[PDB]
């Protein structure tokens, strides 16, 4: 029963295994959705940081943190971007991190996630654009639920 939805909400009360953090690589969570990560979530801050200074972060590659079996969300997915905070979100980063994201879901086996816009919206990325993108890669996930909060 794999769907996916796009809603309205805070996204840190999703009712899902996994949440996705928009990040940068360089180990900095200090505005947007990420500050918001940083603030409710902050041993998935520690370990991101310290996987930024080993280079383990980058473009493509979705830094994962497990929380625990009996935790909710399990999972915080910290997808990356941009590479620094002040750089603007870039396309070619989101796709390259979707195809991950799928990755991540599957060698999990995570039942159910959700995203925010993935830097859309607001100045940044255009919304339908990577709605688009997210539809493409994130519609061929089998028994998967994914939530989409938009802008
Ligand atoms: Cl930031
Ligand atoms: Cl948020
Ligand atoms: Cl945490």
């Amino acid at each position: 029963g794999g769907m996916l939805r796009f809603v309205r909400g805070n996204l840190l009360e999703a009712p899902v295994e996994a949440l996705v953090n928009t990040v940068n690589t360089v180990g900095v969570m200090g505005k947007g959705v990420a500050l918001q990560f940083k603030r409710a979530f902050p041993d998935n801050y520690q370990a991101y940081v310290k996987a930024c200074e080993r280079g383990q972060v980058q473009i493509g590659r979705i830094f994962v943190y497990d929380r625990g079996p009996l935790a909710q969300p399990r999972y915080i997915f910290n997808f990356p971007t941009k590479k620094h905070w002040r750089h603007p979100s870039r396309m070619e980063y989101v796709e390259e991190g979707l195809k991950d994201l799928v990755c991540r879901i599957q060698e999990l086996r995570v039942r159910s996630i959700a995203l925010p816009p993935l830097g859309a919206g607001n100045g940044g990325l255009p919304w339908p654009e990577v709605k688009q993108r997210i539809q493409e890669a994130l519609e061929a996930l089998e028994g998967v639920e994914v939530w989409v909060y938009e802008p």
